[PDB]
């Protein structure tokens, strides 16, 4: 039996372990918490650490945990599970990728068509969609988007495009506050995580929800995807059935469960999501480095200059 340390989704943890106790008759102890916490905490124990795996909803806690030579090298048929152009790769090999999830822009169909929404996701912050789009500032997703844009078109363009957005667009609390705002009829579009509309969508049937999602495509930042991962702590007293944990989701298996309750992107070429989500590589997703400490920081002073926070 062992312990995972869960940065993941509780239900999509859930639904995960109990596939893996039916498969093997393994059973699983679920440690949940979010990644950067979880991986403090690894650091902190140290070689009496509880943990035998580390399953992170982000690639940056597994860094910091492979810098400081914490994670086991996993075997190379792992690894090559998820394998493909645009899917991060661990320098050590002692972590490997699993899942993605995407931004896009949900848009009130009873206004809207395709043909009246933009090449690129910088185009937003203009006139033309003077309180028509809505955005949340203080969404963790949203600070990782103003980084991405950092690295892709340089510093300049994310400072225009957040302060285009404090002076057009609208600023909601929440990601479900600003998808039932559209649903609604409050306003024409919001930028949003893609989870979001799936999830409320297969909850209320399709044919009673009137918002619906667009992907920008093209490598735009806007098409930025985030990727899921999991690893093994060298401290680990099962190791062997640490590895199978997670080999298991990075296979077919594990796949399947995961998507059968969770919205995210499989990143195994084998598997068809019980969502209608096109295979990853069809999105066209920027590629862009690991976000860092100092980008953050960043990102979050860039806010302030906007005054979004």
């Amino acid at each position: 039996d062992i312990t995972v340390y869960n940065g993941q989704h509780k239900e999509a943890a859930q639904a995960v372990a109990d596939a893996f106790t039916r498969a093997t008759g393994i059973k699983v102890k679920l440690n949940s918490a979010k990644g950067d916490q979880l991986a403090g905490q690894i650091k902190e124990e140290g070689s009496r650490s509880p943990a035998d795996v580390f399953y992170s909803e982000q690639i940056p806690a597994l860094a910091t945990l492979s810098a400081a030579n914490l994670l086991e090298p996993l075997p190379a048929s792992t690894i090559n599970e998820t394998r493909g152009k645009g899917v991060p790769v661990a320098a050590k090999k002692d972590w490997v990728a699993l899942s993605g999830r995407s931004r896009v822009v949900v848009y009130d169909t009873r206004k809207l068509s395709e043909k009246d929404l933009e090449k690129s996701v910088l185009n937003y912050a203009t006139p033309k969609w003077k309180n028509r789009i809505g955005y949340v500032p203080t969404s963790g997703a949203f600070l990782e988007q103003i980084v991405a844009i950092v690295k892709l078109k340089g510093e300049a363009a994310a400072l225009k495009w957040l302060k285009g957005l404090k002076e057009y667009g609208k600023p909601y609390a929440k990601n479900s506050v600003a998808l039932q705002a559209v649903e609604n009829g409050e306003v024409d579009a919001a930028l949003i995580n893609n989870y979001y509309w799936h999830a409320f969508a297969r909850e209320k049937g399709v044919q009673n929800v009137h918002t619906r999602l667009n992907f920008v495509r093209h490598r735009d930042p806007g098409a930025l995807v985030t990727y899921s991962g999991a690893a093994v702590l060298k401290s680990s007293q099962n190791k062997d059935e640490a590895k199978k944990f997670v080999a298991f989701l990075a296979g077919k298996e594990g796949q399947r469960a995961l998507t059968a309750v969770r919205a995210e992107y499989p990143l195994n070429p084998h598997v068809v999501s019980t969502f209608n989500l096109e295979p990853i590589a069809k999105l066209e997703a920027p590629q862009v480095s690991a976000t860092t400490v100092s980008e953050k920081e960043h990102a979050t002073r860039l806010l302030e200059q906007a005054g979004m926070k």
